[PDB]
């Protein structure tokens, strides 16, 4: 823990210190790939970590609950969500962020984009070979696979024969023990974490980060302080409504909390968020169906983002942003949340979509070059929105799991 | 059985008057999904099925069953092909289709076919990397590894040493604690299959079947009289001579032929074509093997398809049929027949080359402004060519199964 | 074994005479499948045999040895390798191949070649998706998570719960029942290996061979008396220094010694080299290790074919190969060496760049029009360097074993 938090300390402010200097491109080739040697042995986890634990957590109660409680947290994940871009775009109006005429024109960000298929992706969260979605990655047709199988096992130790019941036991029991096999790594990569971080924000920092001033300063004061707002206003809020002890939460989610701001990553965190659950007296049934849902739906975080965005962008060019039909952002930017994916920038891309509703496609020349001021500083607003994005999650896991 | 029959006949007359209205494209975005969210979850099961059936299948008596069954099998299947195209020959020849001259010109189709290197398929038959090969579909690859794997544990069961044999005890029955498993989703899906098999029929009678009249009349009687004959002249008379009951029989498999005619994935209906003959009283070593190979080897339906038409074709113009020469058509469509793919199109995109046999290709283009024709009403002879393709299978697991 | 030699003494001397009659386009269309029949059979097992034999080589002593070893059997790789290259110039000064002054000119290869990226090849080293990699070849990041599995149950083996370890155990042993079974199959495929190796080189011999003449005569020689002195003077003259009777080692190491020349697959060789391993009474913990990681490291053959070949070219034109400064071949050649990989033909592509570096690139079309005679006799020069490339493993394997 310590190395970690004496690791990011003193490595931002030796990378930010480097970038005033002209070391861009210097401390690329030497401090990042050590930050990607700990993302790539925390990607080799997530696979193995999700199946195991999902065939097991198929075994507790199969009716209700597995349909019951994930139609709880189903409930629960919208709401945050929704109320986060309220956050936001109140802190876009508490703050003014956007008085500098747009300089530069020319340099268009893409345009041709074509998306949804949206019957013919619903239809793809169902697999055909199990096991080529699960050897490509693919952490949502792989959790449906994994249930439809644990529900299967369990009605066969029923079965009236024991050369029924003696093989199914054979089979769950050897699944389990991978399942303990994966966890048991989670922390012996855990290990090289305060070197892993030091180098992570070494970097994000020298490029890009040296870097922020002047109407860039004033959005990333209500970027981060809108963040703030979400963390001890509606979960420390009801966190402590739901029993649990809110301190006791944050003193046990630490560890999982920093491997996600540093590595921007919802997805590549996702073992070290599943270990930090089962450290905090959780029932599988639960936590190895609401986190790895959760890390792809859940995004609190990256709605006051894209809330905050599509308002820096109607100031600067000086669309009045419409006086009192502006709700059509609250729809658009939770419609966006759930289409946002994991890896680091994309929660950016799809604020593209968010800008089209409202009525300011990326087409328009000098509407996509100030959109290069905001893209020239991703990163860094990154790892803050990435942080709420995957606490988020853990906050209505366990206020689900004292329920049901 | 009930509400699949009172789904079929009210799915198959509520699109046939959609069909008569122009709701072709509406039927698509409405009642397509349906039809293939009953498709996804059939073809999710029949890559574990295959593989877990098939370790289990080299349990029991080890050569001479695959071996001398392994040779059996194969007798009979390159004989109730050869039949049935000399049947749909005889049909084309006590029926008469293609009368008037093919109308339009012009719109012709592909024309430079590639394949078959032959020599470099046959070797293909052996894997190389068996995890990805069993990821990749491959029901016949991956059906040789897995027998070759089965022998292996039988002779392991065999050696002295109690951690030899006490490791193999394991793997075996941890391998049949899927296989049973398997078969338990295998009606967990079939559970759907009334809504399943009203979405998929009610599209068929939409797009295509409103459009059979003139000539196609003609040819659409002349496929489905043929392939009346094969079922009560081929099947009822060497089923009934074989000991087993007629009767007995299409109350067992007519659960493996509803889901055939409709889906026409004859690979894609595999997992419960499995399962019956496992209802039925058939042991594993033979039907894990004689169904995966039967279910792309023994193309008894087609072979009257591509009989009947490599010859509505030849009279479409008015080429002599060969008085005299004619038993050439009959060596291609067996060595078509043989050749055509598991799922659907790909018998009529077959007929390619036993048209080009004789003489006519579909380079010359006025034979494929007939052809255009023929693949304009190609999903409807779809339907019954592929219920006869996968009932000449379970005709012969039965029938070998007695004899050995 | 004695129809391996009865096989490949008329297998050569048969194919031989044939290609002085022109056969070499017709020994190509019925002989050279039967060769790859063998090929894919051994290709088939490289998979389950290396990842099993790996996990429960991680079940012995686990630091030190697969930390102490591979730190010791590293060394012995470089200084082999290293060696050998400085036996291959004192073999072309030795004789002196390269009188004939390069004949026409034109017909150049390639040229640019990109690549190393050299950071991300060793990051690529640790995987992501494990179940795609295993089910990609890919036998070093497979070997990097194995080891950390075996790690894993090791302590899982020790909790203090009797489900912790009774499921764990399950695990390690269903795992050990495919491990066993993976060999088991890598004697009945080296079942059908007389018939593989005569149409192996019955093939090498029509198609290549039939060429050799002039001062390809010549340099043929040096290479072939270079890697034999390799053997009889740093294995025969290492084994007896380390106690290992040299007599008993040649024993042993036969039935993947000829599986290694006739194929020159150094991949393609292993399953059946891991067995010759296995039988010499090696521990899992070692072999399992130093065979894979030496697949690919240790390349003694090679280092010698480099080194006698950018030297064949220097005096082909007629430089003077640096009176001295000539050890520029040493550093690059064993660092082409190690870069090599283990399917045929690589080897002359990577002396590209050995070449390259004593400075006469492939671009200049009179460099590279004596380079286009030396891959003209390659698969006949790749047999004799691809045994010294696996004797070399099994050596070291040996030698390190009998002293940790
Ligand atoms: N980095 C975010 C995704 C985004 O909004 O860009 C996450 O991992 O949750
Ligand atoms: N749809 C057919 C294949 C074909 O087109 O002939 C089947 O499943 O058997
Ligand atoms: N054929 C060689 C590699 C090479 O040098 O081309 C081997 O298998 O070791
Ligand atoms: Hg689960
Ligand atoms: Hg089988
Ligand atoms: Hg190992
Ligand atoms: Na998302
Ligand atoms: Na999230
Ligand atoms: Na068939
Ligand atoms: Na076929
Ligand atoms: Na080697
Ligand atoms: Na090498």
């Amino acid at each position: 823990l310590q190395k970690i938090l004496i690791g990011l300390i003193l490595g931002a402010i030796v990378g930010l210190i480097l970038g005033h200097y002209g070391y861009a491109h210097a401390v690329h080739t030497y401090v990042k790939p050590f930050g990607d040697l700990f993302v790539r042995l925390l990607k080799m986890l997530v696979m193995p970590i999700v199946f195991a634990s999902c065939v097991v957590g198929a075994a507790s109660i199969s009716p209700a609950r597995l349909g019951r409680v994930g139609v709880k947290i189903v409930v629960y994940y919208l709401l945050t969500s929704a109320f986060a871009v309220t956050l936001g775009i109140i802190m876009a109006r508490l703050f003014n962020p956007g008085a500098g005429i747009h300089l530069a024109v020319g340099g268009q960000q893409f345009q041709p984009h074509q998306a949804p298929p949206l019957v013919h992706i619903l239809l793809d969260i169902v697999p055909t070979n199990p096991f080529g979605a699960l050897a490509n990655g693919q952490v949502l047709p792989t959790i449906f696979f994994a249930i439809i199988l644990g529900i299967a096992i369990t009605y066969l130790m029923n079965s009236e024969n024991e050369k029924v019941r003696k093989s199914a036991e054979t089979l769950l029991d050897a699944i389990n023990g991978l399942a303990e096999a994966m966890y048991k790594i989670v922390n012996g990569v855990m290990q090289y974490a305060p070197i892993g971080v030091f180098a992570l924000i070494a970097y994000v920092m020298a490029e890009q980060g040296v870097h922020v001033v002047g109407e860039l300063a004033k959005v990333t004061a209500a970027v981060y302080v809108g963040l703030t707002l979400q963390i001890l206003l509606v979960y420390f809020v009801l966190l402590k409504i739901y029993g649990i002890d809110p301190i006791s939460f944050i003193k046990h989610a630490k560890d999982a909390m920093l491997t996600a701001f540093v590595t921007r990553s919802s997805s590549g965190t996702l073992p070290v968020t599943m270990r930090v659950a089962k450290e905090m007296g959780i029932s599988e049934g639960i936590y190895c169906f609401t986190l790895p849902l959760g890390a792809t739906i859940n995004m609190d975080g990256t709605a006051l983002y894209q809330g905050v965005a599509t308002f820096f962008i109607a100031n600067a060019l000086g669309s009045h942003l419409t006086v009192g039909q502006q709700l059509t952002i609250v729809l658009t930017a939770v419609l966006a949340s759930i289409g946002t994916a994991g890896v680091p920038g994309a929660g950016a891309i799809m604020l593209a979509m968010v800008l089209h509703s409202v009525g300011l496609p990326l087409t328009d020349p000098n509407v996509a070059a100030a959109y290069a001021m905001i893209l020239g500083i991703d990163a860094i607003l990154d790892m803050g929105r990435t942080m709420v994005n995957v606490t988020g999650d853990l906050t209505g896991t366990a206020i689900v799991a004292k329920t049901e």
